[PDB]
């Protein structure tokens, strides 16, 4: 059978959940990587049934969640954790670095064949690029971009040949969006470029594919935290070629396709799933 | 149940067949629009079972083709057909083959459809480089390979349901230099990709109809062979040696991507150029 690890789920309002739902229609087994500071909250909500409606796929099936594990994209191996190891919210957790989660998944379930990067962070996202500190900019690149490379480096060993990987990006990398601050734009630019270079190395060495989905705006918790997202949604719904509301499951079905054998000849691409908004220059 | 019109199938060796095959696999009904110069040949081979093996999808599934119609994308309406073509040996027996007439025929026979495939190209001077292409040659390339998409859309939107989907096929020579891709074919593909955007805007807003284009890698189709003065053998060998994915690119690889874009699974995607080429487009320097 097929197993997908999804790194970057904090709740049911994001793209990670949508991707999980859609993969579920194809009977893919799902493992969630959850950022430790919100891990116990998530587990609490889940156990309390808060996500039950959200887990419903169709009349016949609910989402098959194989496992849920703490996962922090800041840390490559156990050797990289600063203190933090004993922070209030990290202390009762273990094995949450990228390599540790890879070893854990492999130990419990064997090899997987789908990998989803669905996470971003930037401590200074509220500042515009020109007022971003070095520390802030590098945090953004570290968490939003390098984490993709690191995820690939540790997970290829536990993947099958002809496996497939995706991440999520945003058009601010290619065209200016004021409000998308703190080096987030820069991080998505690196991410899209890295997707190509990784596609070369993964393709030639392992026959593994990798692509990125450039999504349109979604009112996820993180987006709301940057409002900017309300403007972006209102603007997209007024001016995109397609005026339907953009759903997380619209990204999910594209992700589902890029992660399956049906897209076997697609790699290294940035695929726009945004109701066509990226193609517009002058709003009518 | 889904119905797709595929414009530009002349045999089992091009991308059109690969697209048909992948669609039938998902139980989409398929209508072939076939250029009149090859129409009788195709029908005959079909009736004689020459395509039987190629129609084998897998171990216990075979393609079903709903219909096969003469179709010439050079002509918008019956009034556009010049006297010479109308009376030509290969056209004189055929009817309803203009873009307007085939849409009308399809609608009358089957009602509204929901998928449309543009899988054709033509260019009289493809063997010349751009600088040595005549005005007539260039405009022929644009007319046949690019305008034909606009016209197909203009007439087929009235016989398509909302939420329907359209695709065409392009090539990376539009965006980066491929010296042997002559005769204004490069220009035509540039225009096709740009028109795909503008059309996505008009069709999206007014019809809730989506349109995209697939930039395919090289395939040894009958038409690809006509390029050399081979060009396609070089392109294929180069692709298999240098792409991130080093495996033979198949027509059905394009076909399954086409199927995805034609389906509701891709409802938030429109106006896009999607590359299906084993990743070759992302390379700068061959290692
Ligand atoms: N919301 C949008 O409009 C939008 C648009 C385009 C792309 N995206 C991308 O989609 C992805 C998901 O974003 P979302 O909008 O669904 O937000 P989200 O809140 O659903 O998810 C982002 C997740 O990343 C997790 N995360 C943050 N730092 C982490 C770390 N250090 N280690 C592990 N996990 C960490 C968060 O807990 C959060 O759950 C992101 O890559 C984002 O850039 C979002
Ligand atoms: N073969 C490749 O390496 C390659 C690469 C990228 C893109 N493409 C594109 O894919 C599409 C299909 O090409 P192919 O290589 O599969 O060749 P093909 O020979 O299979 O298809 C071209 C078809 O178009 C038909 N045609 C030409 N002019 C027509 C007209 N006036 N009206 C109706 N039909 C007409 C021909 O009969 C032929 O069957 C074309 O758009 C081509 O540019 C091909
Ligand atoms: C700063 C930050 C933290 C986090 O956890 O997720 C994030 C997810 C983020 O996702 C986005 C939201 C809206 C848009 Cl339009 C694009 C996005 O990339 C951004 C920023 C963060
Ligand atoms: C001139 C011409 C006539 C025709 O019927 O089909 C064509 C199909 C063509 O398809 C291609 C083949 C190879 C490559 Cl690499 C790209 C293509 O666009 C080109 C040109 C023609």
């Amino acid at each position: 059978e097929d197993i997908c690890f999804i790194a970057g789920i904090g709740d049911t309002n994001g793209y990670g959940w949508g991707i999980a739902k859609e993969l579920s229609k194809r009977n893919v087994k799902i493992i969630f990587g959850i950022w430790p500071p919100v891990y116990n909250i998530f587990m609490k909500n889940y156990k309390n049934g808060k996500f039950d409606n959200d887990m419903i796929i169709d009349k016949d099936k609910k989402m098959n969640i194989l496992d849920m594990l703490p996962f922090d994209a800041s840390f490559d191996t156990a050797n990289d954790i600063d203190e933090t190891k004993n922070n209030k919210r990290y202390n009762m957790l273990q094995n949450y670095t990228i390599e540790d989660v890879a070893n854990l998944i492999h130990q419990k379930y064997g090899k997987i064949n789908m990998l989803v990067h669905s996470l971003a962070n930037a401590k200074e996202v509220q500042k515009d690029l020109l007022n971003t500190s070095r520390k802030g900019y590098l945090d953004a690149l570290s968490k939003s971009s390098y984490s993709l490379i690191s995820l690939c480096k540790y997970f290829v060993n536990i993947m099958k040949p002809q496996s497939s990987i995706i991440s999520l990006t945003y058009h601010a990398s290619q065209k200016v969006v004021p409000g998308y601050g703190g080096g987030m734009s820069s991080a998505k630019a690196a991410l899209e470029s890295d997707t190509r270079v990784l596609a070369y190395h993964l393709g030639r060495n392992y026959n593994i594919r990798i692509n990125t989905i450039s999504a349109g705006p979604l009112k996820s918790r993180a987006a709301t935290a940057i409002t900017f997202i309300d403007y972006a949604i209102e603007y997209s719904e007024k001016y995109a070629p397609l005026r339907q509301k953009l759903l997380s499951t619209d990204i999910g079905s594209v992700a589902s396709f890029l992660l399956s054998r049906e897209s076997r000849a697609i790699t290294g691409q940035t695929i726009y799933v945004d109701n066509g908004l990226n193609i517009m220059f002058l709003p009518d």
